[PDB]
This record gives structure tokens, sequence and C-alpha cells, in this order.
């Protein structure tokens, strides 16, 4: 890996901000909404970084941290993105499918794919043999590639069947997840926890990038649309 | 903290016992029940003392229990409470809204913002530095505070649009809960997992208290009315 | 208990590679589905082996194996199942649920009896003191009987008004699951986690047997028979 439990302190507390305003600003705005379905889209998306500011803070207050024996060393494994990422994703995908009036057996598809996305990253965070860690990236990245394909051809098709106004947003959304959630693996694979070519001050800083950006940036495209109505 | 991995043992065995009868007496009540709306009502509250049970005799067993180093010492924390009260308290929620009827958002904020309360106010139980503890308490605390809002000035305007049987049961419960609710992060604070003022012993006692009080003396104001009709 | 770390690695490795292709097969074939019903069905029952083989690949990799030291020595024991079962059963119960079309009470009683059986299960089997096991076994079978209570009389009964192919389909999964379900607390109980009567070795080829047609077997039987539509 690529030993760190101080340098990367920064991009910690940052994301604790970011995350923390985030939230605040979602907070102090679905305040007036009267209907339930804009309702509900504050509900989840007020929720994702809420959940991402108390990990972030418990990754900066050194709870977040873990130490892994793989190689010939022990690696810090900040575990707590993948407590974070368990209910946020799946939370993040509820909006698309809710935008895009997904099925009841589609959405169960994609959130049973996703709890195994993260759990299934998790098990290879922590796994000691070298080796090992890379089949759980593999199944990990796996169920991704099987979630993006029905966010692309499969909520984008049940789309343009909606309101134009609700066509493009998950156009722009759909877009902004598949780019930056593919994101993930590469960086996981390249960083500490896997191939440890780039540094944990770095692979923290990209990791923050694509955090506040696939919830907050995400969040702001959705919330600041009436696509949610 | 207050040393204590003994002397609490009765309050942990009562709790047991008490929470134990509690869920045998709903169950062999809502037997005859017809009414898939008493049914779930039913279900709900019947799960709430079961999960209780289990969690408190692991406590009793010796099980839920676990010693975390902070201050100058090493603490008896019993983390069997969140194990429990992270099912518990959504549960106990979920009653609140079906009997008032609340949208889908509200329900998901307030499960979303509980399952926080819950998970940071155990990670401030397990946490090392003896001042970090606090924060966690304090955004702990806040989200009680956001679901407690909700609970009274939103559950209560939703109430009064309902049949009067039900109108005032929700009054009683919702007395009941805010009342209840807000002792823990106080029975917390001065208790063995922040400012060790009250012993482990008493902390036990108070915990079982409001523990049979906001589930069993709970279930019972609700499942003996015909509001759940 | 059955000192084992290698031999049962043939059956940790089958059950990896049934597991696997048994997800691999659900997957071809809802492929074609447009059926929303169907659909779910699909869904749900693609999910529990995806799962299942996850688990017990992390069997297989050494990951879900821990040592618990309890009467006169530290003993194999494979958490991972408990991990894999505490979502495959609830969704296995699902199907079933669906099929028959049961009250959102009686769905939330039964996925709330089935997180208390296995995870009092997974105390059960985590607790060191040798003779406390026993008790957590006694509470976790309880559970079970209650659930395969209602499953018996009480689906039973809804199915019989529903379509004859769906009342039948139905009537040959309760068997199934009532019959294999009855032997994971006896294989449990003179396995390693309990009366070590049985070895580790035999342990985990029972175990196997029953998870591939708990949920490969089970979902043939209900994937291939038009009582999903
Ligand atoms: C309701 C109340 C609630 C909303 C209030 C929340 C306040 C909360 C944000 C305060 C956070 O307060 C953070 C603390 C700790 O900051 P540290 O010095 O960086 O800690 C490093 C530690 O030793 C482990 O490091 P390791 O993980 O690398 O091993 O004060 C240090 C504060 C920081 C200097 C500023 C951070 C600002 C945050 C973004 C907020
Ligand atoms: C279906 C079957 C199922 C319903 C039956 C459930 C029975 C179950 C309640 C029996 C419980 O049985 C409890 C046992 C243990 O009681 P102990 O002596 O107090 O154990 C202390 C231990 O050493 C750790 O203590 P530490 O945590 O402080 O470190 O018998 C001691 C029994 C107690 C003396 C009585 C307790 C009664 C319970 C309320 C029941
Ligand atoms: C998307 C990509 C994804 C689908 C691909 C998945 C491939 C994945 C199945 C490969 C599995 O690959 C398995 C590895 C390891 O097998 P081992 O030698 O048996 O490991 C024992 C270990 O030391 C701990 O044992 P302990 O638990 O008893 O302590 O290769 C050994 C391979 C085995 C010899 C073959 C097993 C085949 C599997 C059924 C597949
Ligand atoms: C239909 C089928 C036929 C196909 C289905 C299965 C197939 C699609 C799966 C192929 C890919 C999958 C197996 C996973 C491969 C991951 C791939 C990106 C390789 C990752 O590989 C990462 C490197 C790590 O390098 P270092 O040891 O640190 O040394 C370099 C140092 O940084 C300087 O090792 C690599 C070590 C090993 C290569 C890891 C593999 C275990
Ligand atoms: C809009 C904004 C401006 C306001 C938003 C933020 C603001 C609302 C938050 C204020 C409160 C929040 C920060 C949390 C404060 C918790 C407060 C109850 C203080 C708790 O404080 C507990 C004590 C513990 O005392 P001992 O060390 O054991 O010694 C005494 C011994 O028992 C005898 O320490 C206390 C030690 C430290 C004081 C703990 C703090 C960390
Ligand atoms: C209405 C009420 C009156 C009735 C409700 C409660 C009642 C229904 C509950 C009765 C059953 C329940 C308490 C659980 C009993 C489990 C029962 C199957 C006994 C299991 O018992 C397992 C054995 C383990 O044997 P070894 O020590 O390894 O030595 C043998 C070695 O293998 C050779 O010990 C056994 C040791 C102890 C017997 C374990 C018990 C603790
Ligand atoms: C620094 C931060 C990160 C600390 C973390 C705390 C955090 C864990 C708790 C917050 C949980 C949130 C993440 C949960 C998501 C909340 C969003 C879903 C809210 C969306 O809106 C849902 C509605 C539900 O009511 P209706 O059915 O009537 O429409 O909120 C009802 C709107 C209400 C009626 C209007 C007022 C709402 C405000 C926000 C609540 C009042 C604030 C409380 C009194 C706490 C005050 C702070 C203390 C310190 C005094
Ligand atoms: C000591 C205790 C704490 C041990 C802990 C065990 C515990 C974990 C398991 C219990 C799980 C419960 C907490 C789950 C909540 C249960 C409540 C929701 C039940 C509410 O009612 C729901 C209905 C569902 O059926 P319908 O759709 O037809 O209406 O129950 C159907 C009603 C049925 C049809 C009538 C009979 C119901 C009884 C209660 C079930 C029979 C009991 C079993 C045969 C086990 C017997 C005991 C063994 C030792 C012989
Ligand atoms: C070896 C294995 C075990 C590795 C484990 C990976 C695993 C964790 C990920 C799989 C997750 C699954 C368990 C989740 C269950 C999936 C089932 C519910 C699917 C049932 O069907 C649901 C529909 C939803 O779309 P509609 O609403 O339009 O009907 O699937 C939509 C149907 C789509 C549109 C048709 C094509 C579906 C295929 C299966 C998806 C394409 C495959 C991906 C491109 C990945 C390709 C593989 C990589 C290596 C190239
Ligand atoms: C086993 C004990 C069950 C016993 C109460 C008998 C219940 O049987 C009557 C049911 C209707 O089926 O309602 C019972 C409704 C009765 C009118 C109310 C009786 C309540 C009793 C006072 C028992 C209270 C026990 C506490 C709730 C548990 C505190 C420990
Ligand atoms: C707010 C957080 C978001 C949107 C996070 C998304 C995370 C992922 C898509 C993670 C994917 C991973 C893999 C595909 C394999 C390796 C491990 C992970 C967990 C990093
Ligand atoms: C049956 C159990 C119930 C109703 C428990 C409710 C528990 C709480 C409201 C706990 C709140 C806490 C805080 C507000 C901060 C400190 C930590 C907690 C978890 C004790
Ligand atoms: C795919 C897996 C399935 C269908 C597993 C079912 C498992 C059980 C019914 C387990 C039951 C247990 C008891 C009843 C008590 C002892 C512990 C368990 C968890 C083995």
């Amino acid at each position: 890996a690529q030993i760190t439990g101080r340098p990367e302190w920064i991009w910690l507390a940052l994301g604790t901000a970011l995350m923390g305003l985030g939230t605040l600003y979602f907070l102090v705005k679905g305040m007036g909404v009267s209907d339930p379905d804009a309702k509900k889209f504050y509900a989840i998306t007020t929720l994702v970084p809420a959940i991402a500011f108390t990990m972030y803070l418990s990754m900066l207050l050194g709870y977040g941290l873990t130490m892994v024996p793989f190689g010939g060393e022990q690696n810090p494994i900040y575990w707590a993105r993948y407590a974070d990422w368990l209910f946020t994703t799946p939370l993040l995908l509820l909006d698309l499918a809710l935008l895009v009036d997904a099925d009841q057996g589609t959405i169960l598809a994609l959130v049973g794919a996703d709890g195994i996305m993260i759990g299934t990253g998790l098990v290879g965070a922590l796994t000691k043999v070298y080796s090992y860690r890379f089949v759980w990236w593999a199944i990990s990245t796996a169920a991704m590639l099987y979630i993006l394909y029905v966010l692309f051809f499969g909520f984008t098709s049940k789309a343009e069947s909606m309101r134009p106004e609700v066509a493009s947003t998950f156009k722009v959304l759909r877009n902004v997840t598949v780019v930056l959630w593919s994101a993930y693996p590469v960086v996981w694979l390249i960083g500490s926890e896997g191939a440890g070519i780039v540094p944990l001050n770095i692979e923290t800083l990209l990791f923050m990038v694509l955090d506040v950006s696939a919830k907050v940036g995400f969040g702001l495209i959705l919330l600041r649309s009436r696509a949610i109505f």
C-alpha cells in the first residue's frame, strides 16, 4: 500500500466540511417542498451526503482507519468508505429509479447488485492474501458493470417515456454516475488497496473529488430542477 | 467510565425477563387479529421487544459487553444496546408513521435520521479518544432533535386529520417517545460512556426503565386501543 | 468442535462453483422476461445464489473462517454462513410471500423472525461459553419454528385462493423449505458449532447440499414454472 495516516488529513477534513455543508444546503432548501414526490427526492438526496459526512468525519478523527497486513507490510485501509457507500450508493440508485419510474423488480436487482459491489469491495480491502484482493475487485467491478448497464440501456429507455424535463435531467445524471462510478475501481486498483502505484495522499484526494461530485454535485443537478416534481 | 461487569447483572436479567414476557404478551394477543392494518401494528410492535430481549440477553450472558480504552482506563461498554436500538427505534418510528399516515418521503427521512443517530452513537461509544466521544454525541443528539421535531410538529398535524380515536392515541404515544427518547443522550452523557458521574450499575437501571417503557409501555398504549384498526 | 481449515475445502470450492453457475443460469434466463411480476421473481431468486457465491468464496479463500475458544480448544467457525443467510433467507421468504400474496404485516413478521433466527444463530456460533451456545440455538430454532408455521398453515391457506398453477408450485416449494430449513439447526447442533459429534469435513458437506438445494434447487422449481406470472 501507500503508508498514510496523517498527510491525507487535509482531504479528509475538507471532504468533511463539503459533505457537511452539502447536507446543510439541501436541508435549508427542501424545507418549503409540499409535493410528496419532490419530498422523497429531497429525503433520499439529503441523506446521501449526511451519511457521507459522518463517515468522512470518522476517517478524519481516525476511527475509519484500520491496518491490514498484505504484501510485506501493514497497510492503512480506510474502511469507513465501504460503510458510507453501502447505504449511499443504493440511495443514489433510488433517486435514478424514482425519477425514471422503474419496476420494483429492477430496483431490487440494482440494490442487490450494489450491496454486493460494496460488500465484495470491502472483503477485498480487508483481505490479507495479496493475490485474492484482486479476485474480489473483479467480482465487485463486474457487479458495477451490471449496475451501470441497466442505468444506461434500461433506465434511459424508461426515461424517454416521461416528461422532457424529466428525460433530460436523468440524461445528465445518468452520464455523471456512469462516468464517476467507474473511477472508483480504477482509483482502488492503483491506490493503497491494490497495486500501490499511487500514494494514499493522492488516493484520498481522488476519492474526495469523486465523492463530493457523485453526491453533492449529483444532488445539485437533481434538486435544482423541476424533474423532481 | 464506571467499571461494571457484574453488579448491573440484576437489571440486565430483569430487562431480559420483562422484554421476554412483553413479547409473549403481544404474541398471545395479536393472535386473533384479522384486520391487515392492525396486523401490521402487531407485527412491528411485537418485533420491537422481541429484538430487545435477545440483545438484553446478550448483555446478561456477557456477550454484549466489550472494553474500550479511554481516559486512563479500560471502560465496560455495552454495545448490544446500539445493535438493539438500530432496528428497534426505526420500527418504533414506523408505528407512529403508520398510525398518522405519513409520506414515504418523511418515513425515509426519519429512518435515515435514526440510523444515523444510532450508528453515530455507536461510534461515540467505541471511540478511544475521550474528547471525540462528545463530538459524535453532539451529532447523534442533533439527529434525535430532528426526529423528535417531525414527530411533534409534523406527525401531530397529520394526526388531527384522522379519526379522533387515532388522533389521541398518537397524542399519548408522541408524548411518551419525545419524553423518553431525550433521556438516552442524557443518561449516556453522565453515564459510563461519557462523563463518568453515574456508575454503570445505575446507568443500566436507567436504560432498563427507559427501554421497557419505550417499548412494552409504548406497545401497551398502542396495542390496547382501537387506533390500530 | 471438529478442527478443520483444509479438508472441507473441496466442498467449499464445489459449493462456490454450483452457486456461481446457479446464478449464471438464472441470469441468462430471466433475460427475456417482460412481465414485471416474473421480473420480481427473477430478481429475488437470482440474488439469492449470487450472495451465496460470494460468501462461499470467502469461506474457500479463507476469509469466512474465524477461531472461537470454547470447551477446551480453539474452534474453526465459518461465520460467512450467517452473513450469507441473513439476506438470503429473507429473500427466499419473499418469493414465497409474493407467490401466495401475503399481507405487509406478515411479511414484516417473517423477515423480522428471520433476522432474529440468523443473528441469534450468529451469536451462538461466536459465543465463548460452551453452555450458552445452546441457549441461542434454542431461541434461533424457536424463531424458525415460528417461520415454518406460517409458511405451512398460513401461506398454504392463502395459496388455495390463487390460480391452481400457483397453488401447486407453492405446495412444492413450501415442502422443500420446511424440510430443508429444519436440517440446519440439527446439522449445527451435532456439528462443530455445537456437540462436536460430526466433523467439520462432514458438517460442510451437509450445509453444501442443503444450501444448493434450498437456493438453486428451490429457484429451479420456481423459475421453471408459470406460477411466477
Ligand atoms: C452537521 C450535521 C451534518 C449534523 C448531522 C445531523 C444529521 C445526522 C441529522 C439530519 C438527518 C437528515 C440527514 C435526514 C434527512 C432529512 C431530509 C430528508 C429532510 C427532507 O424533508 C422531510 C421533511 C419531513 O416532514 P413532512 O412530511 O411534513 O414534509 O422534514 C421536516 C421539515 C421540518 C418540519 C422543518 C424544519 C426542518 C429542520 C431541518 C429540523 C429542525 C432542526 C432540529 C430542531 C435540530 C436543531 C439543531 C439543534 C442543535 C438545536
Ligand atoms: C422467548 C422468546 C423471546 C424466544 C424468541 C423467539 C422469537 C425470536 C421468534 C418470534 C418472532 C417474532 C418476534 C416475530 C413477530 C411476530 C408477530 C409479528 C406476529 C404477529 O402476527 C402475524 C401473523 C401472520 O399470519 P397472518 O398473515 O395469517 O395474519 O402470525 C401468524 C399467527 C399464527 C398463525 C398463530 C400462532 C402464532 C404462534 C405465536 C406461532 C406458533 C409457535 C411456534 C409453533 C413455535 C412453538 C414453540 C416451540 C418451542 C414448540
Ligand atoms: C461470477 C459472478 C457470480 C460474479 C458476481 C457478480 C454479481 C455480484 C453481479 C450480478 C448482480 C445480480 C446478482 C443481481 C441480480 C440480477 C437479476 C435480478 C437480473 C434480473 O433482471 C432484472 C433486469 C432489470 O431490467 P428491466 O427493468 O428492464 O427488466 O435486468 C436487466 C437485463 C439486462 C438489460 C440484459 C443483460 C443483463 C446482463 C446479465 C448484464 C450485462 C453484463 C454486464 C455488461 C457485465 C459484463 C461482464 C464484464 C466482465 C464484461
Ligand atoms: C458517494 C459514493 C459513491 C457514488 C461511490 C461509488 C463507489 C463505487 C462505484 C465503488 C466501486 C468499487 C469497485 C467497482 C471495485 C473495487 C472496490 C470499490 C468498492 C472501490
Ligand atoms: C427501545 C429503545 C429506544 C426507544 C431507544 C432510544 C435511544 C435513543 C434515542 C438514543 C439516543 C442517543 C443519543 C441521542 C446520543 C448519544 C447516544 C445515544 C445512542 C444514547
Ligand atoms: C440458503 C440458505 C438457507 C435457506 C439457510 C437456512 C438456515 C437456517 C434455517 C438456519 C437455522 C439455524 C437455527 C434454526 C439454529 C441454529 C443456528 C442456525 C443459524 C444454523
